[PDB]
């Protein structure tokens, strides 16, 4: 299932080239601030998924062309990021850096420095958990999304700028991904392929990243784990369009603007 | 005004040695999960301050002895920390870093030490700034517009020659309440003290901050949009040292608060 936020915090299920609005069915309030509706939907999903599937046929459907998709989890408890982590410790990103699939990446005017793209697979946590065993990793994963880890090249603050963590365009629920350790990930800048890898080449694998992070911190529904980036990290400039594809997970493209 | 969370996310005003429950008048839902009730009260405080003041004469006061104070903001957008940041000689670095919300702990919760044979866990006493407004690129001269208030903070750390060493559960006690900024005449003149058991271990005054409060606000907001409830840990003076099982850490920040937490081995 593909779960998305859109048009000011509405919740929807993406079906082909349309979105079905589940806001009213789930009792979500898109005016809620801070907006934690997706985190409650994630927490409660095994108790809501059957209801959503049963009601889906009667729900309002809107072409994706006519909505503005948003980042699916706007205020997570934390964003845990593993640097590098592909064959040729963790850090935190601020929730303020999150941006959606229709929002531009806004470059700071950083004299004499470049801003680089990093394509990553995001893990979305589904359960409150601590000290998860490798063998139990599937119990705590809600799903997956595409993530861009934008960075001023040179410090934690260089990954902290607003718009430096695009996440989207939806969450694909874990049941819909056969094996997330076999997925091809691609990133283009304009027409040119710049990064391409398969998650079979993760150094610290998905169960390892969950066991490690949860050994230190209690994880929460909605937490994002950025799993690393392959080779090909490079610069973006004003007017560029970054496209990321992760097979079985999603695709998004974002514009780059000079601030 | 002193604003606190207690007994499962109730909101209260702390009055002497008592607390008045303001949950119903603020429209808070203590069953709310994630619990964002204090953030909403912070965003709306200037609009609700009068309603609180008018209600207080009519509210039942509960002795603090009979409640369990909780950390005041359990799920902030972020926790921004400035390392070190005090002059060692009192008179008049890879930058800020982030701490996970999961590390927050309240004034009645123990600090739980990870099992790290060969390594020590150290205390760090800090003043916390609580942001009151959504803001970006705040000028130094406009700092007061975005500060809601102040709290006591302990920045616990596993010592080594790493972000994860500050990220363990219970490694960010914050409490015991938020003191609203109007109740502090000058937050650049405050004495901060930390004892481990009977011994004074850290003592400083915020006149000795290297990067001052306006600087820390301007620096963090130049990079990130700040949100109501965001915590800025302003740094720690000399005297950082170890805590062990059975220790009691006391922090006092004049005009802001006092709390003490027990230390237990995990």
């Amino acid at each position: 299932m593909r779960l998305a936020r859109f048009d000011g915090g509405r919740l929807g299920v993406v079906i082909g080239d349309e979105i079905a609005d589940i806001t009213a069915l789930t009792g979500a309030d898109p005016a809620q601030w801070p907006d934690m509706n997706m985190i409650r939907l994630i927490r409660d999903f095994e108790g809501l998924r059957g209801a959503i599937e049963a009601a889906l046929p009667g729900l309002a459907r809107i072409p994706l062309a006519q909505v503005s998709l948003e980042t699916p989890v706007p205020w997570p408890n934390k964003i845990i990021a593993y640097p590098v982590n592909y064959h040729a410790g963790f850090f935190l990103k601020p929730g303020s850096a999150l941006s959606g699939p229709t929002d531009p990446v806004v470059l700071p005017a950083v004299p004499g420095r470049e801003v680089h793209h990093e394509s990553e697979l995001a893990i979305i946590i589904g359960k409150t958990c601590r000290s998860v065993a490798r063998e139990d990793w599937k119990d705590v994963v809600f799903g997956y999304a595409c993530l861009l880890d934008m960075v001023v090249r040179g410090r934690v603050f260089r990954k902290a700028y607003d718009t430096f963590c695009p996440v989207g365009p939806w969450i694909t629920t874990a049941d819909a991904v056969n094996d997330p350790a076999t997925l091809d990930m691609k990133l283009w800048v304009n027409d040119d392929l710049r990064q391409k890898a398969n998650t079979r080449d993760l150094v610290l694998d998905i169960p390892g990243m969950i066991a490690t992070a949860s050994a230190v911190m209690t994880l929460q529904p909605g937490d994002i784990i950025a799993t690393g980036t392959p080779e090909g990290v490079g610069p973006v400039v004003d007017g560029d369009r970054i496209r990321i594809v992760i097979d079985q997970v999603g695709e998004m493209a974002v514009d780059v603007v000079q601030g």
